[PDB]
């Protein structure tokens, strides 16, 4: 067979496993493990001078360039006018190959045709490898990877000529519903498995040739951000309460991660429209409209501005813009003023810079319109004491008004961050202008009953702690539980989770 | 042969070398060296009134205009329907074949036809000579150049009439795949060797004739630098240790201080298996790592412009281990700092003469680095062109600063000079063993070292020093051999590598 | 008439068009010509003006009393170290006379609206604008931007008054010396027109310009027109506090005596803080610099005295000064 054909030509025969975790620390190895049918991986720790251990991709042998151009021709003439529509390209192959007699067996010709037509080509075994986090093709050469056990590896996959490369980038950006163009050579997207990819097209720009980067659909969850210590249990429970009453809340600065984690606090039966430059968010609700921009150079261009404007016609409950930095902004405030909750992200360290960039050109939010934004959160990246990178929400601000006198924003820091203790400090029971002046008036609550609100907030924090404690961290499990919280009542759901 | 045909007609015969570096500070000379087969270069220091020393291009004799027009004819009629195939090298070696079977001696006929058809024509000797940095045909007259040894020089290559000038500017621009036109006469483009070229087409715009300027593969290495006296071995050691731990460092200095050169030398100190991404206006850098993405900027006037800013912002998405920016001076500055603040190491060059200036221009507009963000840069070294006692231009790192914090009280940067320069003795003073805030407060905490064991880091640093010295003493100077031995050092241990080298 | 104007503007590599009826140029002999095309504009018919290739030389401007021997020697020293120096206000005449102080083996790119300059160096790129109405237009902006790709040593813009300006300061910031001319009486108006729209030079960028000279036309006592450089300013910084330019007048003009007053031996921020640090000179040796300046002034006086006034003869001598040393060349000229 194809694996033993490879395996036998080797001077020193490798050993077998199927989980390189065992080699963690083994700086010496010669192992081969399965991935799929038709893909096996041979990892050898050669004393490579540049420090790349070897990663050898073991595939079936290809039919000759002639046989493929012939099978391509015969296929192309079929379905001219014209997962289960992959299992169709299978059928048409069989009934143009039964006559055919390729030097290599048919199965192996099938695999190569499918692989190149339906999937990510030679890279595909890389894609299928669950032990590969990063994939780089920096230019002409080999395809380098970052492996969870071995770290940087050189793979056996090589790209020899500029045309082979451009061809890759182009067919992979097309298959990613975002084609690169010489006009706009830098494109970000997501492959079908959810991986991220970064393309740069054209020797004119990537002078060692068009290069790409794969980073390897499942968002970091709000309990995870809690375990990471980016948010406190309270802080999430507070954000929970505000989204549950539909508060405008900008996330500012790992912004997009926090924003995608907190969306699961929106009530499950509302419409969410997301509006984006790079398809980033993963919304769990079912009534989710997800739109993205399209730049053409002139005619046919679709900008954030455009879609936000469209958002107003679309009965959304929540409008999430991935990031605001132009005229959409003005529209975003327009939508809050007319009953559409909005969340976003924004490049700004503190509420003063936020407020200045919102009211200045080009966004031009009128100051009288600012009060519309209810929460401005701010995160940043820091180093812990060990010098490890960490991300920490340093301040949650409640926006009340712009002062007519000083033209300064009037706000209340709802949370702050103590760097010494690495704890988030809640402002407390009498602190929240939004719980008292907005939500109380909304939920029809009297001043004597304001504590029931702060009780619920407390129960919310308890709930989220339990979910962290019971190790419920997967984005859709958490979602499941928050919905469970919504269905059976906070009190009863806290009881349920306690007994897992 | 053609060389000796030329050589014997000279009244005073020139000497022979093959590396004019030898003549640095020699204001008198008459030497000839090789470039390719068929390309020899005669440099003569004549007492030219306008300050131009002579750069004579020695090539094979050409076939008469009639001969070429006849080989052009007989070649044009072959491969008529046939399309010129893609690749440049093996489909050059085809025009070879076609020539043979339709044909001064023959080889010299082969050279000019290839040189004119496949490459840059009469300029090609100048593109092939590695000692040539700048090329200027500013109009009717000669081709002027800048040579790394002799400075400005006037070549033997001379364009007499508008029409030749136009045919050169046009063909070149057509080979560069960015043709000139009267509608858009100005064109910047790349030639095949990476060279950058600016064409301006038509006397109507360039009134002394269509003009062109070429700005121009093996980087000066870190041993060459230590030999020049620019960095001390100890200093190249200190930089080696930092870069291995991912510290961020800016190579600063004013005009022509040779910042870019220092930057490309020390890059070799980056661990070989990491991903580097370089982002530049002008593709000056060559990085030995395999996993190298090199990018460059593009200016179109509006749509399709790609700036330093935009590329650095992409870089964050490309899993780099180091991000090298050619020279920072606009909003890409700010994204640099964001990138360091998120766990990416960054190096670049910066136009400043001291740490005070550096900090002002970084926190100033247009960069707008917030001061709470400055602590992110760890090392700022500063190098400057001086004159030696003989009046010769030299370059020396005058100071290497460790940036610790901006003082809240005074809003002044708090820093430590790790190295300084004594111009008297021409020696780099190292601040010492108790000196390094980076070594003891950063690196020690990173590598998991206790205070008692802190000397083991100073020992290793010394050991890289000894390793470098040896590499200079053994005269390992080329870029890639120094690279190989750095990798070797990593592969077999400093101690074992030093032993290896001691014994070449 | 139209036929004349058209065939003469064509032969002058600047055709008139009804679209742009007013064109300036130079005929092959060097004469200047001014064309206006079309009865629609020149209602007695298309008219032209010829004014009859050889620039006024720096020794001539010295004899004219537009500059002093010192003042030229000072401008000599600064261009010789590649100082940014705007000529402001007979601007273009002074600027074309002082270019001969640039070292002979550098590249000079000139960028112009009207072909005016005559550069004597050999590595001179001389470009000019072209207005078409839309497509095919080439503006100063464009060429200055091209200048950056062209390894120039000196970039001379004939006159700055728009967005090229911003680019000109861009080029100084990246190691390209720049000289120009500019419509402005005094350094305050200069600084205001540079930082305002449309040029938009950021104040932080102003310090880049090292010398701003200012000339003007005056009447002598006989009522005859004369041109006189009234003030040479050295630019140091914009003050962060007052947002005012911080400068040192390096020369001024006494109208009574008709003499230019040098600020003196301890006066030059550029000789002391810029050139000293460049030439690697210590503070004890700063006078050698002011000695050279003095020898430079002596040289230029001798050239005026011996009546060496033709632009290319002067050039020849300045190059001679460069080849044999200032001391020895002063001796040579003394004995003509």
């Amino acid at each position: 067979s194809f694996v033993e054909d490879y395996l036998t030509k080797l001077q020193e025969r490798p050993t077998i496993i199927e989980n390189p975790n065992i080699l963690k620390g083994s700086k010496i190895f010669n192992a081969i493990y399965r991935v799929d049918d038709f893909v096996y991986i041979h990892i050898q720790s050669i004393k490579s001078e540049d420090g790349y251990n070897q990663y050898n991709v073991i595939e079936p042998p290809r039919p000759t360039h002639d046989e493929m151009e012939e099978i391509e021709e015969k296929f192309a003439l079929s379905i001219g006018d014209k997962k289960e529509k992959e299992k169709l390209i299978r059928s048409i192959l069989d009934k143009i190959l039964l006559r055919m007699r390729l030097s290599v067996p048919k199965e192996y010709v099938i695999y190569h045709f499918i692989r190149d037509k339906l999937y990510t080509g030679s890279l595909e075994p890389l894609i299928r490898d669950p032990y590969i986090e990063d994939i780089s093709i920096p230019g002409l050469g080999h395809v380098y990877i970052v492996h969870k056990v071995f770290g940087p590896m050189r793979t056996s996959i090589k790209f020899e000529n500029y045309e082979e490369l451009d061809n890759l980038i182009v067919s992979l950006s097309e298959k990613s519903y975002r084609p690169v163009s010489h006009n706009r050579p830098v494109v970000d997207a997501s492959l079908p498995d959810g991986s991220r990819v970064n393309f740069v097209y054209g020797v004119d720009i990537s002078r060692r040739g068009s290069n790409l980067t794969v980073r390897k659909r499942v968002p970091t969850s709000i309990t995870q951000l809690i375990m990471f210590g980016t948010l406190s249990s309270m802080m999430a429970a507070y954000i929970w309460t505000m989204l549950d009453e539909g508060m405008n809340l900008f996330v500012c600065g790992g912004k997009t991660t926090t924003l995608n984690a907190i969306t699961a606090f929106i009530p499950p039966n509302l419409k969410i429209v997301t509006i984006e430059d790079t398809p980033e968010l993963t919304v769990p609700h079912s009534n989710w409209v997800a739109e993205v921009t399209r730049e053409t150079g002139g005619e046919g261009t679709i900008k954030l501005f455009d879609l936000l404007k469209a958002a107003l016609r679309q009965r959304p409950n929540y409008i999430l813009v991935g990031e605001i930095r132009d005229k959409e902004g003005n529209v975003a405030f327009q939508a809050m003023q007319t009953g559409h909750s909005v969340m976003a992200t924004f490049h700004a360290a503190n509420i003063t810079t936020l407020i200045q960039r919102l009211t200045g050109y080009p966004i031009e939010v009128p100051k009288s319109y600012i009060n519309n934004l209810n929460i401005a959160l701010f995160q940043t990246a820091l180093y812990d004491k060990k010098g490890n990178l960490i991300r920490r929400v340093v301040e949650v601000d409640e926006i009340i008004d712009i002062d007519p006198v000083t033209n300064d924003v009037v706000y209340i820091p709802a949370f702050t961050y103590d760097s010494v203790q690495d704890k988030m400090l809640f402002a407390g029971k009498g602190s929240s202008y939004l719980i008292e002046n907005k939500i109380a008036v909304k939920r029809g609550i009297d001043r004597r009953n304001i504590g029931l609100l702060y009780d619920e907030l407390q129960m919310r924090s308890r709930f989220l702690n339990l979910l962290v404690e019971k190790k419920i961290f997967n984005y859709y499990d958490v979602w499941d539980y928050i919905l469970r919280a919504r269905q059976m009542g906070l009190e009863e759901a806290i009881k349920y989770v306690s007994n897992i």
